């Protein structure tokens, strides 16, 4: 219940567009894999965590960072948690403190990999 598994394909696609954090768990965690056989440079996909308004500042000095940063910009205060980017047949976790959630806040979960954001989306809420 603490945890959640996500799945990202080669035709840019989450398994789950909908998080929803139980209110007792203190830590949370995302496994994520990546069915397919695409490589990194090409269809590399990462989970990331921010409010729905810092969404957009985050995919875009994300794309600016290139590939060795994970397509995310280093130490971005806006970004509350995330995984690597990861190619095809390669898995990856990540856990935070659900402390750093606010009940009734609007959050969102993307993939930073450029012009896969929009395709690559979804909302997480602490219930």
């Amino acid at each position: 219940e603490c945890s959640v598994d996500i799945q990202g394909n080669d035709q840019m696609q989450f398994n789950t567009n909908a998080i929803t954090v139980d209110k007792s768990c203190k830590q949370f965690t995302v496994n994520l894999s990546h069915p397919g056989n695409l490589p990194k440079n090409v269809m590399g996909h990462n989970w990331v965590l921010s409010t729905a308004a810092d969404m957009q500042g985050v995919v875009t000095d994300g794309m600016a960072s290139g590939l060795d940063k994970d397509y995310l910009k280093p130490d971005d205060s806006r970004v509350i948690a995330h995984t690597k980017l990861i190619g095809s047949g390669e898995k990856d976790s990540v856990t935070f403190d659900v402390s750093k959630l606010k009940e009734g806040e609007q959050y969102m979960f993307f993939c930073t990999f450029p012009g896969h954001s929009a395709l690559m989306k979804g909302t997480l809420t602490l219930k």
